[PDB]
């Protein structure tokens, strides 16, 4: 499209990820690996607003970005993930997330959005790009047979709508999460997916700030695969570019000339999964293509690092109340700590296996 949110801006680098990476490079013993590892703090990632407790961090990042822009003669851009739906991750094996539908989820999520909007409103010289609710809408395409998802459907739709509608009022550029090629890219899932995303776009008033969709968030697919990963058998859309090429024209026909962003933060190593649906701490993953607007596709505004590689996807300890058995599969790195916390051994391999190399 004409207006790529990233062009003409400097991305604000997460100080939280930078601090994690610096501490990790010190725990890495080999000096050559260590310098490459240390350089990861300079690679832009998304900040996950996975709880209300993270909202004050957003405020500090906006204010820091505003001051940095003035100090360096740049316009700054802060990258966030909206990730706090009630009954979050409905098809997962474990309950996570602070809000529940049965305890005023909708009002509490709305208040979470209101607190985010109230921060963003105070810093109009900082641009914000938000990924909207990974692992939400995609479940409403393929997983309505999952009872938790069926029962969450109206709440997910209403809550995502509230986020889109109100973040648009403060000019946030938004990409709704849209799964990945092995979820919604199956040809038979494309039309149902397009129908859902276009209904969501319509309900939020077709705001031009709703730029499109984010794919491969927290996943491992290639953007452009050299050859199909064996996990993809049966699906001609074996990588993200095939998925996006197939989905984009369906959205265009609805009057939404959508554009896309694609997570590649853990895509450096292909052919590492037994089954395509295995998502948790996949062993042998490497850092992938670094964020860039040089995407190779008319539909793709940016390659991004949404999931911050090195932070766990979930614990492998079956005694944890947060335990999802996907995190104990043969292709999951074990033992693994709680979701969101630092997983040092996993980070070190991401560095060693990076492709292109660091």
């Amino acid at each position: 499209s004409a207006n790529n949110p990233w062009t003409g801006f400097q991305i604000f680098l997460s100080p939280y990820y930078a601090n994690e990476v610096a501490a990790a490079a010190k725990q890495i013993t080999d000096p050559t690996l260590s310098s490459k590892a240390a350089s990861v703090a300079n690679i832009p990632t998304f900040t996950w607003l996975d709880s209300v407790a993270k909202i004050p961090d957003l405020g500090t990042y906006l204010a820091s970005a505003s001051a940095l822009g003035k100090s360096t003669g740049t316009k700054q851009l802060v990258q966030i993930v909206i990730y706090d739906l009630p009954d979050r991750d409905c098809a997962a094996k474990a309950v996570n997330g602070e809000f529940s539908i049965a305890n005023n989820g909708q009002a509490n999520y709305e208040n979470y959005i209101d607190q985010i909007v109230a921060q963003i409103q105070q810093f109009p010289d900082v641009r914000v790009v938000a990924v909207i609710e990974p692992d939400s809408l995609a479940n409403l395409v393929t997983n309505l047979n999952v009872q938790k998802c069926a029962n969450a459907k109206t709440t997910y739709l209403a809550s995502v709508n509230y986020a889109l509608t109100n973040l648009a009022k403060v000019g946030v550029y938004m990409y709704m999460d849209a799964g990945h090629a092995g979820w919604l890219g199956w040809p038979a899932n494309l039309s149902p997916a397009a129908q859902l995303f276009t209904q969501v776009w319509q309900n939020a008033g077709k705001s031009p700030f709703i730029k499109g969709l984010a794919t491969n968030v927290a996943n491992y697919n290639a953007l452009q695969a050299a050859s199909p990963d064996p996990i993809t058998q049966g699906n001609p859309n074996y990588d993200e570019i095939h998925y996006i090429n197939a989905l984009a024209p369906l959205l265009q026909q609805a009057g939404w000339d959508a554009t896309f962003i694609v997570d590649q933060g853990r895509s450096g190593v292909q052919n590492i999964r037994q089954q395509w649906g295995d998502w948790c701490n996949i062993k042998g993953a490497g850092f992938g293509t670094r964020p860039t607007t040089n995407t190779g596709s008319q539909f793709i505004d940016s390659i991004v690092w949404v999931k911050p590689g090195g932070e766990s996807d979930g614990t492998s300890n079956s005694s944890s109340p947060r335990y999802d058995s996907t995190c104990s599969l043969p292709d999951a790195a074990q033992p693994a700590p709680e979701a969101g916390t630092w997983f040092q051994a996993y980070f070190q391999t991401l560095v060693s296996a990076a492709n292109p190399p660091l």
